[PDB]
């Protein structure tokens, strides 16, 4: 595609999101960087109205997959970056078994050379004391991957996949990710054939930061489909 000549070299991010979880109300600002040509992000995320009322590790899905790096043989079915620069829509529900969910809505585009994702996020029917409010997750994020399907009648794609936090006695907090994008543009994108992301994340602390905050490196890898 055109917009894929935008990502050949590494590009600022910045990530906006706003959130409100049971009513609590917080605010997250996220800058980095990301280069598709091996798939690396690198982002520093703070909480900018105090202590983050929910787990880091839960927010990670929703603050970039036009920075995946699609293989040569799979550049045809790289919708994220067919999109820009306009954008994307980025829709999700996030279910947290035996708890509440999230539903999140972003835009994914270009404001100047900077691509911006810029959420808003809602939670509701959390548990007290349970594991999302009561911040009994580890710091950390297992590697996974998720699955790519086109969703033609809506000229975009869509995912479903789970991700399983680990808690601090040993048990599993799964979240059940539904996701839809589309396209902001009414420029020609790219409907891909099945394929997935193979995702890495390792959270971190800046030593210096007084601030509630996550360091994140990212790396976001497409496969699946072979020559």
């Amino acid at each position: 595609s055109k917009g894929e000549e935008l990502f050949t070299g590494v590009v600022p991010i910045l990530v906006e999101l706003d959130g409100d979880v049971n009513g609590h109300k917080f605010s997250v600002r996220g800058e980095g960087e990301g280069d598709a040509t091996n798939g690396k992000l690198t982002l520093k995320f703070i909480c900018t109205t105090g202590k983050l009322p929910v787990p880091w590790p839960t927010l990670v899905t929703t603050l970039v997959l036009c920075f995946a790096r699609y293989p040569d043989h799979m550049k045809q079915h790289d919708f994220f970056k067919s999109a820009m620069p306009e954008g994307y829509v980025q829709e999700r529900t996030i279910s947290f078994k035996d708890d509440g969910y999230y539903k999140t809505r972003a835009e994914v585009k270009f404001e100047g050379d900077t691509l911006v994702n810029r959420i808003e996020l809602k939670g509701i029917d959390f548990k007290e004391d349970g594991n999302i409010l009561g911040h009994k997750l580890e710091y950390n994020f297992n590697s996974h991957n998720a699955y790519i399907t086109a969703d033609k009648q809506k000229n975009g794609i869509k995912s479903n996949f789970k991700i399983r936090h680990n808690v601090e006695d040993g048990s599993v907090q799964l979240a059940d990710h539904y996701q839809q994008n589309t396209p902001i543009g009414d420029g020609p994108v790219l409907l891909p054939d099945n394929h997935y992301l193979s995702t890495q994340n390792k959270l971190s602390k800046d030593p210096n930061e007084k601030r509630d905050h996550m360091v994140l490196l990212e790396f976001v890898t497409a496969a699946g489909i072979t020559l």
